[PDB]
C-alpha cells in the first residue's frame, strides 16, 4: 500500500482511489491529515526533521507531480499514476458538493479564499462552503480562526498556506481542529479565484 | 504568445514548443533565465515584489502543474506541463549534441547520484560538474568559477522556488551559461 521516497511514505494510489479514501474518511469521526508530497517536499523533508516526522504521521500521502512518480520507477511496484494535488482537491469537492459536506477555506491573501468560494459555488452547484479566512495570520489570531472553523461545523478544511507551513499548522493543531479532513492545498485558491 | 496569471507572464507553449525554444536559446550568446511557474509560485509572487519582478524578467516561463492551466481557462494554456518532464525532455535531446551541463543543488551526494543516473538514462550526456546546494558565500565563488571554467552551457538549479530564481537572477552577469533553469526537487527524484 505504501512506498518510501527518501524517508517520505507515499500511498500507492491512483486519483480515483485517493478520492474514494477521502470519501471513506468522512465516515470516521476523527481528524484525518492529508498531504500531497511532490519532489520539492521530499527535498525539503531531508533538511527539516519536524516536517519529515509530520509526513510520517499523516493518514494519506497522495503523490503530487511527475518527479515523485519517476523516483518510484526503481520499485517492482511503482506509483500507478501522475496525480496533481490541485485536481485531487477539485475531484473531491465535485463528489461532496451534492452531499451537504461542510467545507471551510483557510489561506491565501485578503479576499482570495472568498473569490475561490464564489467560483466553486458556480463550478459545483450546491457546494456547502460554510466559511473562509485569509492565510497571513499570526499565532495570536490562530485560536479565534480554529474556533470559527469548529463553530461553523466544518467537516473538510482546505489549508492554502504552502508547504511546509500548511502541514505544520494542521499537525500542531491536530487536537484543536474538529474537522474530519484537513488538507494542505498550496496555491490552489489563487488559481480558482480568477 | 504570453498570458498574464495574476501579474505572472506565462508563455502559451506546449512542452514540445518549450523544448524547441530551449534548443534555439543554445544558438544565442547570452544568459537565458527559464522558470516553470505553478499555482504555488503565483501565490508567492503576490507577496514578494522582488520575486514578481524576476518572473517578469525571465526569457521563458513554462506553465507547471494543473492549477495554473485551470486559471488560464478564463482565456487558454494549450496543455498541462510538468517542469520535471521539460528538464528530462530537454536533456534527452541535447545528450547526443555534446551540450555541457552543470548540476547545482540538493543535499550531500544527491547531485552526483543524479549525474550518474542521467549518464545511464541518456548515454553520451555531458555533465561536466555537480555541486550540492547548501553552500556558503565563499563556495558560490568556487561554484561560479567551476561552472565557467568547465564551459557549461546549461545550468540546472535545484534550490527550490523562490531561492533558485533569485540565485540565478542575482548572478545573471556572473554566469557564462546560455541557460539557467530552476528545477526544485528534480535531482532528488532522479537520484
Amino acid at each position: 500500500e505504501r512506498l518510501d521516497i527518501f524517508g517520505v511514505p507515499i500511498d500507492r494510489v491512483t486519483m480515483i482511489q485517493a478520492v474514494d479514501i477521502l470519501n471513506n474518511f468522512l465516515q470516521e469521526n476523527r481528524l484525518h491529515i492529508v498531504a500531497t508530497p511532490n519532489a520539492e517536499i521530499v527535498m525539503m523533508a531531508q533538511k527539516d526533521k519536524e516536517y519529515m516526522e509530520i509526513l510520517n504521521n499523516t493518514d494519506l500521502n497522495v503523490p503530487d507531480g511527475s518527479g515523485i512518480v519517476f523516483a518510484s520507477k526503481v520499485f517492482k511496484k511503482p506509483l500507478p499514476e501522475r496525480v496533481a494535488g490541485f485536481d485531487l482537491m477539485l475531484e473531491f469537492i465535485k463528489g461532496i458538493s451534492s452531499k451537504g459536506v461542510k467545507i471551510y477555506l483557510l489561506g491565501a491573501a485578503a479576499q482570495v479564499a472568498e473569490q475561490a468560494r464564489a467560483n466553486l459555488e458556480k463550478l459545483y452547484p450546491g457546494v456547502k462552503i460554510v466559511g473562509t479566512h485569509h492565510g497571513y495570520f499570526t499565532e495570536e489570531e490562530e485560536n479565534k480562526i480554529i474556533e470559527e472553523i469548529n463553530n461553523k461545523g466544518a467537516e473538510v478544511l482546505f489549508v492554502a498556506l504552502g508547504a511546509p507551513k500548511q502541514e505544520k499548522w494542521i499537525y500542531k493543531n491536530k487536537d484543536k481542529l474538529k474537522v474530519k479532513i484537513a488538507m494542505g492545498v498550496g496555491g490552489s485558491f489563487d488559481v480558482i479565484a480568477g
